[PDB]
């Protein structure tokens, strides 16, 4: 009878320079869809599980996309939780932390944020959130085996915060939601996923996560269930961030809680607004491949031996065609 609904997204990488192309149009369309989606499902909170911006110094149009979304989301009463990823600068996201608080937005850029009650739209307690962004080792390494140390440090961090979440919840029938931004053991990764904790943690075993009712992760671009646990998920990126991910579905997760427990996780397809394609073969295999649309499809030609000559060759075969070649 008491519901709480959140949307789980991550890895926006606003401002990404994609082979000289801007993703602004795609991100604008996505953010507009995310807005209508929040209204359609009467979502209580949207959680963005890290990598909001592609770098620590996003271009003005990306900062504008982000600000305008937060503003437009006000017409819904939906709360917004923005967590830093490894691509984000902490200082950059903290620029507007306190300003965002006036707009029902919680910006969490570094480790150490206490658990907080997420209200439902009507203001009553809906869930207890442990807002955990990408954890910089410097921020969590107690007493500042290095590999074993970081694993223990992250595990312990989640344990302390889960414990505090339980205390904050008290006797209330509220679900506990934790977030995270890292790479788990067994995760399937794409090209656009950058190595993190280089030399200090190959991957995080999801069995070490505390028993929150939902764990909303970011960093990995393909939506997947982790460690066979339906409550531990990457939502993946909302638009394709690399050519190896085109053709593949993009999602945000609609996560519903009933009486303090996880009820369902639904995969909401994010409309794809910019056609991309990857071509493999040789000059004729290529030539046949690219033959017979408002935006011009972006192309990754994975095609006589000197790759320099191949480029000029393809640059000839690709001229005045409704496509656009980005990578060779």
């Amino acid at each position: 009878i008491e519901f709480m609904r959140i949307l789980h997204t991550s890895d926006w990488h606003l401002g990404q320079n994609f082979y000289s192309k801007s993703r602004e149009a795609e991100h604008q369309a996505f953010l507009d869809w995310l807005l209508e989606t929040a209204q359609t499902h009467q979502v209580d909170a949207i959680i963005v599980a890290g990598d909001v911006f592609d770098t620590g110094s996003p271009p003005s149009y990306a900062r504008t996309l982000y600000n305008r979304f937060v503003v437009n989301l006000q017409q819904t009463g939906c709360h917004l939780v923005v967590l830093a990823g490894n691509h984000d600068s902490v200082a950059t996201l903290n620029e507007s932390r306190d300003i965002m608080a006036f707009l029902n937005t919680t910006v969490v850029a570094s480790a150490g944020h206490a658990p907080q009650i997420l209200p439902r739209r009507d203001g009553t307690p809906g869930a207890v959130l442990c807002p955990i962004p990408f954890l910089r080792p410097r921020d969590i390494i107690t007493s500042q085996e290095k590999q074993q140390h970081l694993l223990a440090a992250i595990t312990d961090y989640y344990q302390q915060h889960y414990a505090d979440a339980c205390k904050l919840r008290g006797d209330q029938p509220l679900p506990i939601i934790a977030t995270g931004h890292l790479t788990t053991v067994g995760a399937s990764k794409s090209d656009a996923v950058r190595d993190i904790y280089i030399g200090t943690l190959d991957a995080f075993p999801a069995q070490n996560f505390p028993p929150a009712d939902y764990i909303a992760l970011g960093h990995i671009h393909r939506a997947q269930i982790i460690g066979g646990m339906e409550h531990v998920r990457y939502c993946g990126s909302p638009i394709p961030l690399s050519f190896d991910e085109c053709g593949k579905s993009k999602y945000v997760h609609l996560v519903t809680f009933s009486n303090g427990k996880l009820e369902s996780v639904e995969n909401l397809n994010v409309p794809v607004t910019q056609p991309m394609a990857v071509l493999k073969g040789d000059l004729a295999s290529i030539t046949a491949q690219l033959e017979q649309q408002e935006p011009p499809v972006w192309l990754d030609i994975e095609i006589d031996e000197y790759l320099h000559d191949i480029q000029r060759k393809i640059q000839a075969l690709t001229e005045s065609l409704p496509v656009e070649v980005l990578l060779v």
